């Protein structure tokens, strides 16, 4: 019925992970940062990515709810260049028209910051997500992580560090 968001970023101001290499960035990551323009603790989940022999993501988000453990499979499908990618089957997906993945920075084997924007039901949402290859992260990827979602319009509370925990991804 109504809603009110964050201005999303152009596109311009969204780097990108130069020769980005997938097979590397295949694996489990946690979810460590995120923020976004959405909706104003949270416990930390995990994203397993899987290189199909076509190339293209089959990404898993994994979180524990009500004493259970939640899996969704989402498809990444590589976008017009390396480290960005778009929604596979969008149309299975109720009011979503538009949905991208851009790989911010990675050194694949620690640490990664993506970005994400979409269309649903018209209105934009954008968010981005500070990936650990462990539960935790050293303090200056954090604040980079912080300092970039700040340039991006968003301020502090939008900006939540989930809390570590051992059921569903793993402890």
């Amino acid at each position: 019925s109504t809603s009110d968001l964050i201005p999303a970023p152009p596109l311009s101001k969204v780097p990108l992970q130069q020769n980005f290499q997938d097979n590397q960035f295949h694996g489990k990551w946690y979810q460590v940062g995120r923020a976004g323009n959405a909706a104003l603790p949270q416990k930390m989940t995990a994203q397993i990515y899987e290189l199909k022999e076509d190339k293209s993501y089959n990404v898993t988000a994994v979180r524990f709810r009500k004493k259970k453990c939640d899996y969704a499979t989402m498809t990444f499908v590589p976008g017009s260049q390396p480290g960005e990618f778009t929604l596979g089957n969008i149309k299975s997906y109720p009011g979503l028209t538009s949905y991208l993945v851009r790989v911010v920075s990675t050194n694949y084997n620690q640490h990664a910051m993506v970005f994400f924007k979409k269309v649903s039901q018209n209105r934009e949402y954008f968010s981005i997500t500070l990936l650990g290859r462990t539960k935790e992260l050293a303090s200056e990827l954090k604040e980079n992580f912080i300092r970039f979602s700040k340039s991006l319009g968003l301020p502090e509370n939008h900006i939540v560090f989930p809390v570590p925990i051992d059921q569903c991804i793993d402890g």
